[PDB]
DNA sequence: CGATCACGTA
DNA sequence: ACGTACGTGATCGC
């Protein structure tokens, strides 16, 4: 049972509690809190939020760092409270992050899923309580109050067994010193948001709209017929049946029209270059103009992403609503989108700092490959050096094509090398790709030993680990299906690299936040994009940031090779180049 | 409403 | 025979 409380009392304010601050909307920015539950040594309490959040003693308790709270997804609560002007402190255990670290593959998205990992089932999945999609709703108070108290009771019961397993895994510091402090930093970044120049975005959409109309009219006259260019089915009929273009790859239902396939078809018809261009413009228009404008806040003109900290299988963050980790940059036309991302205050600038080749530097460290470590100790161009070694030429004899192919080898090595995967990427035969791979391992025998050993270790232990002891279980490493087993082998090779790189930048973020506070800088973190950090700061702080930010990022961990950070700043995200 | 294509990023 | 890890939008089916 539990107390359905009319007022906040002293016994609800104990120095250790499980706390539920329920935000049902999936995007929690400026979202309602629908109910609160507190479980502690004195009992179990449900509080209505309009009462609790107006009570100065409850607000003081929330913000008291010495009053310890155990929660699930405390960032969601912390951010929803920030929009109400209320500080949440003292979160000493986050069951979402604890479950994520123990096993990211569970996809633990609610308390019930985490509870099931320890044979605790006296709590309902959130989706069973609130419903799915269209029929999603907050239930009546008796039903809501029981759910929130059951969630708090589950958190109360599950802290000890989760912490015990984290300790056995040597992941306790990973939770308490990395992921939990990072959660507070992400909460601040999301709450700050990024300012958008919506007038510039709208002007870009207008120009894109004209150019789409121009290319689309060109495609129709080249096909002698109007059709929905955005339908892969209609497009496949036009290309491979009407225009009789060669079919070099079929999908499941019909024909493949992916950009790769289209590159090869461009010699046969002028329509193919136009379809590629039409796809480029339509992607910018639908996803990065129209889509961005849909989630810009009309009052502040800011976007407030949500960084999912407990989703990826490697320890990376992801970013949603909007995804600010896939804003175009590779092609100049899309890169101009970044001109619409601007500082949030006048006389401020965008500052962007990125690790140089962090994945291959991590590989050099974990493989202890003499040649690879020496290449980074010389700060060589790694792809040119790889071409020199693979193709047995001096630096002067590396042609652009040779560097391009060596780069592709380097990407395959990080991803989990295979002759078929490299052959697909370089448009060469499997036998040729195998020759490249054999030459690579002759030049980097420590990497070869590492890759063999990590696959065997994944088989023996059942999992692989990162530098800071994140883990990923790989049960498919023992499969007798070649495809399934090969997937797991590539994951064994890639996850310690991608995951260790994630560990490093997460530590850098914690270290940076602490240095910014010590220095009393106004500069603030806005975004992380896997190997880069984006900040905004007064123009008068740029000189100090040019020294501080790369140093903090470079010193976040000590590896057998240096870490190298490049940086740029300017009046928009585009200009921070 | 739900997988599939496709394409954007590191 | 599949490159590693993500998210969004569109089409198309029931």
């Amino acid at each position: 049972a539990f107390t359905l409380a009319d007022r906040v009392t002293e016994e609800m304010l104990a120095d250790k509690a499980a706390l539920v601050v329920e935000v049902v909307e999936e995007n929690y920015h400026d979202a309602p809190i629908v109910g609160i539950a507190v479980v502690n040594e004195h009992g179990r309490f449900f509080l209505r939020p309009e009462t609790a959040l107006a009570d100065p003693q409850f607000v003081a308790w929330l913000g008291d760092e010495t009053k310890k709270k155990s929660m699930f997804d405390s960032k969601r609560a912390a951010v929803a409270l920030k929009w109400k002007g209320i500080e949440l402190c003292g979160v000493s255990f986050d069951l979402l992050l604890a479950a994520y670290l123990l096993d990211p593959a569970q996809g633990v998205d609610d308390v019930a899923a985490a509870a099931k990992m320890k044979q605790y089932e006296a709590v309902r999945p959130d989706e069973a309580v609130y419903g799915k999609g269209a029929k999603r709703a907050v239930p009546d108070e008796p039903v809501l109050a029981e759910h929130l108290v059951r969630k708090a009771a589950a958190i109360w019961a599950l802290e000890r067994p989760f912490l015990d397993e984290l300790r056995r895994n040597e992941q306790d510091r990973l939770l308490v010193e990395l992921e939990q402090p990072l959660s507070s930093i992400l909460a601040e970044m999301e709450f700050a948001g990024v300012k958008v120049d919506t007038k510039r975005l709208e002007q870009m959409g207008e120009e894109l709209a004209e150019q789409l109309r121009t290319v689309e009219q060109r495609i129709y006259e080249l096909a002698g017929q109007e059709f929905n260019i955005n339908s892969p089915k209609q497009l496949g009929v036009i290309l491979f049946e009407k225009l009789q273009l060669p079919v070099l790859k079929k999908t499941k239902t019909g024909y493949s029209t992916s950009a790769d396939v289209l590159e090869k078809l461009a010699p046969y018809h002028e329509i193919v270059e136009n379809i590629l261009h039409y796809r480029q413009l339509g992607k910018l228009q639908s996803t990065y103009i129209e889509g961005l404008l849909k989630v810009v806040r009309p009052d502040t003109k800011k976007v407030h992403t949500i960084f999912n900290q407990a989703l990826t299988q490697t320890g990376r963050l992801s970013s949603t609503e909007p995804n600010l980790q896939n804003i175009p940059i590779r092609l100049e036309e899309g890169r101009k989108i970044r001109q619409a991302f601007v500082p949030s205050e006048s006389d401020w600038l965008i500052f962007a700092a990125d690790y140089s080749q962090i994945e291959l530097r991590v590989l050099a460290h974990i493989a202890e490959d003499d040649n690879l470590m020496e290449a980074f100790r010389r700060d060589l161009d790694i792809h040119t050096k790889t071409a020199m070694d693979i193709f047995q030429v001096s630096e002067d004899e590396v042609t652009p094509n040779m560097r391009r192919q060596a780069k592709a080898v380097n990407f395959g090595i990080v991803y989990g090398i295979s002759d078929y995967g490299l052959a697909q990427n370089l448009n060469i035969s499997r036998k040729e790709a195998a020759e490249f791979i054999e030459r690579y391992f002759e030049s980097f025998p420590g990497v070869k030993r590492y890759m063999e050993n990590i696959v065997q270790e994944a088989k023996q232990k059942g999992y692989v680990t990162t530098l800071l002891h994140r883990r990923r279980y790989l049960p498919d490493i023992t499969s007798r299906n070649f495809n399934v087993r090969s997937f797991a082998e590539r994951m064994a090779m890639n996850t310690p690299i991608q995951g260790s790189a994630a560990d490093i930048i997460k530590k850098a973020m914690i270290d940076l936040n602490a240095r910014l506070k010590e220095e009393r800088l106004q500069a603030r973190l806005l975004l992380q994009v896997h190997d880069e950090l984006i900040l905004e700061a007064p123009k008068e702080e740029m000189e100090r940031l040019c020294r501080l930010v790369p140093e903090v990022m470079e010193q976040a961990v000590t590896l057998r090779v240096p870490l190298k950070v490049d940086y740029h700043y300017g009046s928009t995200w585009y200009d921070a180049k």
